[PDB]
């Protein structure tokens, strides 16, 4: 609008269940930190393997990572988030948000 940017925010929570001999099929990248509607989290999905576990569940390149296995990771550093994802083994529940600007 004339007073500022408008967005659509689409929240997606998915359960990823993978096999031992595969990844979840995404690459995390990291963008004090205060979240904003346009910029909701430090970590986001730089890429998602088409047809991989994450892709099939509905995750997409550009999604911002909000939660991992019930823990909010909006303000959490890259290495820490990766370690939290690995703690779950072959199971990962994540919440992401897709921002259209
Ligand atoms: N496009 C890929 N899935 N590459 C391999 C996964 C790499 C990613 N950093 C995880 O771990
Ligand atoms: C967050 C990362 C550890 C995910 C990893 N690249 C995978 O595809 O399983």
């Amino acid at each position: 609008g004339p007073l500022g940017s408008d967005y659509i925010i689409k929240e997606k929570t998915v359960l990823l269940q993978k096999k031992d001999s595969e990844g979840f099929g995404f690459v995390l990248r990291g963008a004090e930190f205060t979240p904003t509607p346009a910029f909701p989290a430090l970590q986001y999905l730089e890429s998602v393997d088409e047809g991989g576990v994450a892709w099939r569940a509905g995750l997409r390149m550009g999604d911002f990572l909000i939660e991992v296995n019930g823990q909010n990771v909006v303000k959490v550093g890259h290495r820490q988030v990766v370690n939290m994802i690995r703690q779950g083994g072959n199971t990962l529940m994540v919440k992401v948000v897709m921002v259209t600007r």
